[PDB]
């Protein structure tokens, strides 16, 4: 195997490193996996399809302009180069290799397109038409953005966009399911908590956070239990950043944020799908859980879950490992059909006050076709009123003892509107047996005499009843 000769490949430290602080992508390339035959689409502000490092891999069938309603996602050029982000992300996935231009994509033989959908009013219809673009041609969708990362918003896909997610994972990709890769958010300095973003909090998105070059939680990171895994991105000014294609046929060394991490994950997932084109959308999440690596990622919340995996709310299961992903993909056995066990918990509404604990022992649908002994995602779907939402912290403890933070205190969130059947999701109990006692904790983190009521708590378990590995 000959590594890429591109002039900036040495600067792509998160691919080219020899110090073990990388995504182990060279290992996958040397196994023969470069993304050939895989199609990725960047949902963003457009894609410069004539960029010298993108043209060779550009795919019009992976592209559309939902903002102006035409097939051509070319960016709108402006004096501040506002609409450059999709081009940056496209190159992360699939910049052409060995062509003397900039660097390379993770999946430098994949086909790459873009949906121009952020340069205009983003409505539910816009979102749905983007997520649902050509779902039997595009394999993987990469989305770096969502509701405002202001630390006070709770929002998610409205009806058309949620329908697009379920159509995508159900019928997309020939029934194997569209793979939606999402950035968990850039709201760190606003103390944002990413389960309040219903796109990344969805089970249908494979959500990705960031690590700095020195292995730290970047200033912009949002912690939450819905995150699955991590890729490198930017940090402080002594740490390197992401190197990729830029608007106006240029090359940037200063692509940043969690919004730069999701495309790298999309590229790794493209390599993995080349290694096994039969993987379902859930198979892909299983591979990420099993192969991702905590080592050398610094966080004060690493915890071992009930099946012996370390998990963090900043990093999920750790750094994606492309070589491990493609290796495990090749002989992966398709997971069983997804089961869903619905448990209505409360017998009566509960005053929250300063603190509320709800304990419930469940059988996880014992005796039923939705009996789950092997958890995937779990949700606590909560309906509650409270006078100042951001003073709440919410935790969910599984029978195996795994304490998932569903909501951290959000100091800017002054809302008195509470949560209306909000489906807080955790990945941290993946592969655990969910039978037994679950505990929901709701706490007022402020000294104020806050008040409200929990009126509904639905525990929703997803998973299967066969095929577990030894912890
Ligand atoms: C009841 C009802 O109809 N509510 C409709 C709302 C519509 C709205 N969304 C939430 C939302 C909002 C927005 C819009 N923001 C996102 C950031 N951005 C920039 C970021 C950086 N520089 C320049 C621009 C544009 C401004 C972008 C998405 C979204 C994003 C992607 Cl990448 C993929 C997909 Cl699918 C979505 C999502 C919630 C539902
Ligand atoms: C894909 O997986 C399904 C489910 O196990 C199986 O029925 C089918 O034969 C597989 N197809 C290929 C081409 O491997
Ligand atoms: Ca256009
Ligand atoms: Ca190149
Ligand atoms: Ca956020
Ligand atoms: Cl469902
Ligand atoms: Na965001
Ligand atoms: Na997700
Ligand atoms: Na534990
Ligand atoms: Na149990």
């Amino acid at each position: 195997y000959q590594e890429p000769t591109d002039p900036k490949f040495p600067q792509q430290w998160y691919l080219s490193g020899v110090t073990q602080r990388d995504l182990n992508v060279k290992a996958a390339w040397a196994q023969g996996y470069t993304g050939h035959g895989i199609v990725v689409s960047i949902l963003d502000d457009g894609i410069e399809k004539n960029h010298p490092d993108l043209a060779g891999n550009y795919d019009p069938g992976a592209s559309f302009d939902v903002n102006d309603q035409d097939p051509d996602p070319q960016p709108r050029y402006t004096q501040m180069n506002d609409n450059r982000h999709g081009t940056r992300c496209a190159g992360e996935v699939a910049a052409v290799a060995n062509n003397g231009v900039c660097g390379v994509g993770v999946a430098y033989n994949a086909r790459i397109g873009g949906v121009r959908m952020l340069d205009g009013e983003v409505t539910d219809a816009v979102e749905a038409r983007s997520l649902g673009l050509n779902p039997n041609h595009i394999h993987i969708y990469s989305a770096s953005w969502g509701p405002e990362d202001d630390g006070k918003t709770v929002d998610g896909p409205a009806r058309l966009a949620e329908e697009a997610f379920f159509r995508g994972v159900s019928q997309g990709r020939g029934g194997l399911g569209s793979i939606f890769v999402w950035a968990s958010g850039n709201g760190g300095r606003e103390h944002d908590s990413c389960n309040c973003d219903g796109y990344t909090n969805s089970i249908y998105t494979l959500s990705i956070s960031s690590a700095t070059q020195f292995g730290n939680v970047p200033w912009y990171s949002e912690a939450c239990s819905s995150t699955l895994a991590t890729t490198y991105s930017s940090g402080n000014q002594n740490e390197k950043q992401i190197v990729t294609t830029d608007l106006r046929q240029k090359c940037t060394e200063s692509h940043t944020g969690t919004s730069a991490s999701a495309p790298l994950a999309a590229g790794i997932i493209a390599l993995t799908l080349e290694a096994n084109k039969n993987l379902t959308w859930r198979d892909m999440q299983h591979l990420v859980v099993q192969t991702s690596k905590p080592a050398h990622l610094n966080a004060n919340d690493w915890a071992t879950n009930g099946v012996g995996r370390k998990v963090s709310h900043s990093y999920g299961y750790g750094l994606l490992d492309a070589g491990a992903m493609v290796a495990l993909a090749q002989n992966w056995t398709t997971v069983a059909p997804q089961r869903k066990c619905i448990i209505d918990i409360l017998t009566e509404p509960k005053d929250i006050g300063k603190r509320l604990e709800v304990r419930k022992t469940v059988t996880a649908c014992l005796g039923e076709p939705n009996h789950i002994t092997r958890l995937e995602h779990a949700q606590a779907r909560l309906t509650l009123s409270y006078n100042r939402r951001g003073d709440l912290a919410i935790h969910l403890v599984s029978p195996m003892g795994t304490r998932s933070t569903l909501l951290a205190a959000r100091p800017h969130d002054y809302s008195a509107d509470g949560f209306n059947d909000w489906a807080f999701m955790t990945t941290h109990s993946w592969d655990e047996d969910p039978s037994g006692e679950w505990v929901l904790e709701i706490e007022n983190t402020s000294e104020a005499n806050n008040y409200g009521t929990l009126t509904k708590f639905t525990l929703v378990l997803y998973g299967t009843a066969s095929g577990s590995l030894v912890p």
